């Protein structure tokens, strides 16, 4: 029977391709060393820059960040494919990590010449409908391809972690085991994202998954570097998610949906929302500026916060019912979803 | 290390986003009034304030037996300012077999875009297609695929499985249910319906009402708030159950109610003897003089008669060609798969 | 309507490729199995996948008798039943032939690629017919290579295509195509450890298929001869660091295996890992992997004398073994 | 090491011993033998009488039913312990069957001196905490015992045939496919009912299980020999379960849930329940007597039209809010549940 | 075929018909007034109209904040003519971490039978026990088995585990829950309680709250509406997790909230290091001079201090013992486990 | 309080009894396997689960090393800490043995009964030490004789007691006993196929235990000699009317079996069930099922050879064949 080789490619598919193998060499494995495999976690990671540094979910060495390690533990084992076309092991030593944005960086001592770093796009100029790719190197013995488009942004992430991540980028491509912790990649190969492992409430697959857009990977990644850490400072509140938001009709500001004893949201005079023996429903303050930089959903609420320091005194402006009132309040240091 | 700039989109991309963005001001927001913390996506209909979604969107509020002008939901209709603006959204009619549902919003016209809509009929397997969704009327949703199937049953969450639908592997799901299905012009090709499966499990494929459908049900729902079927009270098998059953031609009548219309007449149905050996129920060739392919075209065929109507069955009855005559009348019966 | 480019080209594609593929109901399921399969030739040789005649094949037909039905699109637009008769099976890699009595005219075979040039990123078409009344179509990208298929024969498949095109009921035994239409795999149903969706599918390479269909239309079977023992699937071996070769597991009591002298992998009680042998040569050809040692097993026969070269930690050590049938298929055990 | 010998038995083991031994005999194992096992339904059955009627359920040859046969059709193949202490296999001609009840009737042809027939107890005069055994024969080489107590009574059984049945004993011996389609017996070895397997809503066990009384044993069983079925009158209705009308606040009566499109009660005058588009739920009508036979409960209303025949023309004496009103109606012949 | 008739009832069989028909009357059914088509069965704690039941029954009622006097519950009582009869049930007070709430009905003395109460204290595995329900209001329920266990954590429905329990085998179901477990005498030893496990799989075995909880509780909560506890928030191990560490006598901290009077008080959690090397967190063997012997101990001694009160905690810190002194405050922290 | 007669001797047995039941604990599990044993005598020796250690099992101990703590009760009402060095262990059987070094003072061992004189109905009593602080007690009846466990350990184990006490976490490893106090079977946890409790448990017979247990302590292990083929379940074959002897399912190819001449069952695709050959008689002693064939080999030796009595059809045979090791444990795939 007569078999057709290998013919050149159509435009669209030709491209992707030559996307694919170029970013390949800057998209790791990684294996978690903590777990004893079944001999009868883990995924992927990105380049971050020359010096070694790799990044990847903390989900993706969670079993080993659960063991409270400190920086220069050996964390992971690091796969590096090389131009030979050979993958290279190397010591995955910690270098910071954040649950709360399920980021973890590694470093590895290898040679400039073996290390490829990821070419770094700007996630918040993302417009739903472009196409993107994502790699993995689930193994480190080969490479792996979804594509898809984004398909919406703001969004949050219900990451394994058991933390929901604001602000995530949703797509239709695959986002699965064999791709976690490895790029996102927008149509001219810059990283926009980081594939990230989630949760669902149902069963069921709505066949869309997510990334932690690289504007907060730019963020982190440098604090995880200096300080090993991110110390946030906030308030001890629950806020609602959009959806719930919305659907209570907050259209605008981040509802606030629990306030726990004694806090310090309690002494300042912040409302929760409930439901009355009635079944009657009682909206809480809506957080709509802090000091007066507006606020417009839970998720740059957060991130309004996430750069005061500790102690840092601040004024809400509020909604509750029509009026308009202002609040102060002491940021403190800063929760999970049932996924 | 260093950023990158947003660069030019390539051409496919491009068209993808453009469209997308000229959508989404067509894709409002519903909120089954009747719920608490159903709901999904609607397309404006016309520049009026008609609204056109699934029933199963608002089927909480329907169940309660709302009447025509009951407010049902809350709907969010995205402005050329960029904000979701909120209305009242009145019930206008729903129909439960074809999975559709009418509100009526009052809105300035300057605020209304309604979708643009295409011909279902011509729809090439293969062409690329793109779901979009307003599920909390706070931003939009895009998942894109292509035409995967026509002609296929949809096994919608309204528990009423719908006939002649489009199916897609763009991926359908709560973010665009009740929301639009859009071809490559931007034209709508249906409506995004959410489903049941028999399994545990994801075929990858998703399904939506075709607009040839829309295109009829609409306008009824729009003058009389109702639905009325002339038909004939039986079960026919589903196709994939027939051409298992090497019925390649018609439509094969499997159940028939005891003393109704379809017996009084001499309908047979089909029945596994205790051996083993089928007998096949009558398979209907034609209504009259018009040839019926399958289950799926006998019933767009009835749907055309008026409940008085006296019709001609052309039947095979194993091997032999017969007729029975039959009085339609309103078709009630509703076709319950039974996935959850 | 007008269309554009890609769009165009598929919808083009698909429909001049409907012909090739077949729709196939297993005779001896009762109604309320079943999918896909390609037109191999003009005699009338049609593949599909084991599978989507499972029920039947568990009931020891011989070649010759009506395992099928089979419809076939014809030039005016509607499918033509035939008998499907068995030709010959393989249930290793999930693969079965029948033959149907139909005329040239009606018969449009498939044109076949080459799966060892594929690249991830290529367009992939998915093409099935369900149930002999139309045709269904995915889309997607090669999305990996050299990838286990955990069929619902129950049998690991080693060396398949991963692809992000949904593969479903609707097209399992169907044909996975290449932009230029080319046959480049068999779209294959799976089961999942888990039965969470990764959002990709599976296809045997037309490679494979190409080895197997003719040794079937032949013989009715293949036969293998190889070594009872249990390798390590490549996660797993690339978990304890293993790139090359195949790492042995597992080495039955009184094996050939054991006689040959040949060491199983073993964690001791003291909580470490000590690696089984690793077989990087046969006949000093070069092993990669597991699925290498299969696909170069596989060309030799039963009583065959070979020399392995093992990596036996940091040594390098040469065995003789002799051959033989098979105790076992490779069973994951997902559901 | 020392093996100490079985010694003798304390007096309440000691009579369940002797009670399970003896009626062994009298269950019976049924294979439904349209069913193709794997040689790489189904259940037990309670001999009747001397003629050799064998009582199962319905639902242990399903499948066969599933297939419309006659009377005397080979329905099923029934293995018969004997005093020998080996099971005989005998063919299991259908004598009748009803889904209703989960009741199925077979015939045997064997040796009068083979067969013994269960002793039938009267299971109107239950009264929870007695002692209960429930016997089986699942695979016609041994047999198998559960033992518990009466755990309730008229309580509804929801069988694996999907029709939920009235008036069924619950208890707290196991039920399972070891013992379904056997006898549940008293203390006294006297046969109350019959095991009768079930779906649950949840996947949770309640640790109950459930028997068809022997009061409707014996009602059904003659019927199904005489004229291998029974025809019921009734009104084409749906009735709230005790469970739910007594949450409704309707203690008596049976309270009508559903009136479908153009029916005998919609002509009659009756109607359904609904909730208003307030939430606002409106009670329907609640079949107090028909003619003025006293209702009081769903199940006891069935048990009074089941009587009756087709055309049979009575009056419902109905509560309607607070009046009281009565109903002509013809009655009609007469489902499932979502398990 | 011939029927035989009632006969007499054998001792054991006969001593339980008896037990529980006597004691139906004190057996209550409890409809949460805020649910539609919760719910389940109550004890008839004294002549006065107190009912005695699980905090989780109306459970849906006590989170929407209701205040003590509110009906909270439909109650329904079995009088002497065979019939039961409906009463408004107001709310007493509730306490989520016992899983206990009152009731207060307002019925003539004469229809009200006190449950009788005995001492859970001096129980022994393999007593048989009863379990009685009356969930719906038109009958009563029983499962039998014996007592299997003593001092069990029970995962209650209410998300808070509750320690020092009563395990049986006797089924415990929502046809019982809420409702008394009995000794053979026909005495109240603990309150039927609905778990979560953690996996979807029947251990076979149930759980009730000791009655001697039941009368510490309930007079409080008549009394008073709620429970006061003086105590320590920190996390202490469930005692099958602190016998796997070897943990055989005391109370083992697993984890201290930062900045508590736990932490400044110096009391040391428990922390698996990355190598692996388990130091314990301190472990507290006596609270002033009385011997703590687990984690349920500690609670109840604590119980019985007030909010005032300074302690010294003798704690094994590793091999050496130590003394660490601290104020016991409002322990307001609750025990969820996860289990669904 | 004072109690009735059957409750008050329940309460007596059980406290009685709590002496001579142990917590296990696996040492190779991390905190937040496990479950309970017995006092097999007075030099220390532990009988339990494999499965109650079977984390530890899976790294190779040898005889000696630490596998286990275990916690005894004492006279005091508090229980002891002891080392539980391995002594030997049966997967097949699920069943292992430990010794601990502790003074006979503190040594209960049980009484063990006759489990082949058990009658359904009688009373039984299952005891735990599920975490070394206390006991448990869940009492039910004999439910079934000679039933199949489905181990979690992944083997079916033959001739299983099946109770309507519960068996469960609290009380695996533990005691079955009888009214009398007697050991009748170890409790022992398993798999169901869907997960639906059918509300009743099972236990390995004493005669088994009695019969494995010296077989540890002496040499860690038991080698068995059978027949590589696959035996019908008695469920099985009595639903295919075969109501005495072993029949025979599959049998392997090039297989000892096959040399011998032995038939296996076929179902022809012409609908129809064809029987493979009942094995009736091993050296005339009569096999009256599956579990009795596997009784009866496991008294034999590697290399012995024997005569089989079958049921071919209607005929009557008699064939040799050469025992030799088994290539499988029976690995039933519930979990």
């Amino acid at each position: 029977p007569t078999v057709f080789p290998a013919g050149p490619l159509f435009p669209t598919e030709g491209r992707i391709v030559q996307l694919f193998e170029k970013n390949t060499y800057s998209v790791v494995n990684i294996f978690d060393v903590t777990l004893r495999p079944q001999l009868k976690g883990n995924g992927s990671g990105v380049v971050w820059d020359g010096q070694g540094y790799i990044v990847t979910n903390y989900h993706v060495i969670g079993n080993a960040l659960s063991r409270n390690p400190s920086p220069g533990d050996v964390v992971g084992r690091v796969n590096i494919l090389a131009s030979d076309g050979v993958q290279k092991n190397f010591e995955g030593k910690l270098v910071g990590a954040d649950r709360a944005k399920d980021l973890a960086v590694l470093k590895v001592d290898a040679p400039e010449t073996l290390l490829k770093p990821i070419k770094v796009g700007q996630s918040n100029s993302l417009k739903v409908g472009q196409q993107c790719l994502a790699i993995g190197n689930p193994f480190g013995f080969d490479h792996t391809l979804t594509v898809g488009v984004i398909s919406g942004l703001n969004r949050d992430i219900f990451s394994q972690t058991g933390v929901t991540i604001g602000g995530g980028i949703q797509t239709d491509a695959a986002i699965n085991p064999g791709n976690a912790g490895g790029p996102l990649l927008d149509s001219k190969g810059n990283l926009i994202g980081i594939n990230t492992a989630i949760f669902t409430q149902t069963g069921t697959s709505a066949g869309v998954g997510f990334a932690i857009p690289s504007s907060t990977v730019l963020k982190i990644v440098p604090q995880l570097i200096q300080f090993s850490k991110v110390l946030r400072a906030g308030i001890n509140i629950e806020l609602a998610p959009d959806p719930v938001a919305n659907q209570l009709n907050v259209r605008n500001g981040a509802l606030v949906l629990q306030v726990p004893g004694k806090s310090l949201a309690e002494k300042a005079g912040l409302h929760p929302t409930s439901r009355g023996f009635a079944g009657n429903i009682v909206l809480g303050d809506i957080i709509v500026a802090v000091d007066d930089k507006p606020v417009k959903n839970k998720a740059e609420l957060m991130k309004i916060l996430d750069e005061y320091s500790v102690g840092d005194k601040v004024t809400l402006k509020i909604k509750r019912g029509n009026e308009d009132l202002e609040l102060k309040i002491s940021l403190e240091e800063k929760e999970h979803h049932h996924h």
